[PDB]
């Protein structure tokens, strides 16, 4: 069958590499910030004894 | 003029790449949420002390 | 950086050009060898 | 399914068979134009001497 089909899916492939790509950034930066707040806040609870 | 095979190869190199730093980007994610759940848990005993 | 859809479509294009100028030459060849037939034919006349 | 680097092969494959047979076919289309030519000119040429 045409070349052109495959062709197709491997752009389809990229399209969704390219997105899966910018979620998974925004998902880490995001649990990365969360965690270090809760960090910050339990050593700060800590030192308040 | 430039050889398909330029173009042909960073195509090739482009999937790839992004094969790997989406493979990379999953496991830095398993581990900032385990280090989140165990932030978590310890600020809790924390507040539980 | 080059966004990998430049790269993607320029290998669409090539492969393009390329189906496309295989049926041309074909077509061209098929007018090239009818010619060189009758031409040929016509020569085995005249040397009679 | 299945990994994209055999589609992504299978298309290069195609690239190779699509350059070799271009440059076939040109080298083919060049011969037949410049034999029927000589053969042209050759008719024309004995033609007029008869």
């Amino acid at each position: 069958v045409h070349w052109s089909i495959v062709y197709r899916q491997l752009g389809n492939l990229l399209e969704q590499y390219e997105v899966e790509i910018a979620r998974l950034k925004s998902q880490l930066v995001l649990e990365k910030k969360l965690r270090i707040q809760v960090e910050k806040e339990m050593e700060s609870v800590k030192t308040k004894q």
